């Protein structure tokens, strides 16, 4: 009954992920998966290596949920008379690069201090917000650690955009 | 004062629950004020027997955040022994009902373990994104543990839909 | 090349905030960075006096994160009673303000416990929901401890809302 359904959108759902060898400051773009399951891109909205491409200047909602999970480190234990040590911490970046700009744009972070006392951890990280995008333009999530990241379930760890 | 505004939407917000009876080893699903407060359902949008019932096919974008709180249990306070004890968890699962499997398919699933050393604790959990549903398609937020959702305020559980 | 790009829409992101002397019964409000960088008001929307104002009526979709961060409290110290002590918190709330009704509205909260053992923490509450709003509503964001936000990044702390 509308013709507004011409808009470009997607959301990806993430995949196992390719362990990778990389620094401390980098964060490794995660891979997705883009016509499986619940995943879909459609009415010009491309993915292709990491990257959602942008068809269509205007302002787009976008957002992204990473799970992470892992064995909970040493940061909680027994310390000196009221000195505790630095804790770990999880970082989510939802990254656009433009081609006519090299250094890319962070647009959305999410970042939290992990110091958990149980055997293990999990928890998400969610983000999402509105931003005025050029045709061209690609979308990226980059992580802190992809070991660390719940790649198991469509629905705990994905990534999606849609033109407003 | 747009042409396309008729379109389906509806913001619900918890309530004290009724208890409903455990049949199966599920997660229950929590149930909504839908026209009271900040709460509404319009432009056909239905919301019958704890489910939003999609009135159009389209692209929608749901959500909801749910808000738990609890007494800390005993996973701090973990055995002498150097072996910490695994962690308690709280999740979050929006679930869609097509009557075409009639399995419900996950779409979004926030789960955080949970392990704290204060006295009490409380922490909200936000899920949002967009998905593809036909007429008919139905849609409910479901728990882990009923006895923890905050349904003391309009503001801090809540769960909606809008066609895009 | 769309027809509906006239909609009120605003994303505002976070500024070294300026010392206020509000009332300890009152969670204060932000200010907010609406224009540079990755911040933007359009077609109408007015950010104004730390409010964002509505130019025309309809339904919104309404989000926003605060990152918090602090160093660690003496809640991780239990009591030497063997007994665990009451947590700290930190929270976030949307208000809209009418012209009608004298109280203002609270519309989202995400409040959570703090209580980390680790030397330092941080963390990010984000919320997102729709809502109806008419002509001349305003919105803010309030939090518990205006000390406790991070305003480093525009990345980390934002605020937005666009007419659905
Ligand atoms: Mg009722």
């Amino acid at each position: 009954l509308r013709a507004d359904g011409d808009k470009p959108r997607a959301h990806l759902t993430v995949v196992r992920q390719t362990p990778t060898q990389h620094f401390k400051n980098q964060f490794p773009a995660l891979h997705w998966e883009h016509e499986l399951g619940l995943a879909f891109t459609k009415n010009r909205m491309n993915y292709t290596n990491k990257f959602l491409l942008i068809p269509e200047s205007g302002d787009y909602f976008i957002y992204s949920q990473v799970t992470f999970r892992g064995m909970t480190s040493e940061c909680s234990e027994i310390r000196q008379a009221g000195r505790p040590n630095k804790p770990d911490s999880i970082t989510v970046v939802i990254t656009k690069v433009t081609d006519s700009y090299p250094e890319p744009t962070q647009l959305l972070m999410g970042t939290k201090s992990v110091c958990e006392v149980g055997s293990n951890w999990f928890q998400p990280i969610y983000l999402g917000a509105m931003f005025s995008l050029q045709e061209g333009d690609k979308l990226m999530v980059n992580v802190s650690d992809i070991s660390l990241v719940d790649y198991t379930k469509e629905d705990k760890t994905f990534f999606g955009a849609f033109l407003l």
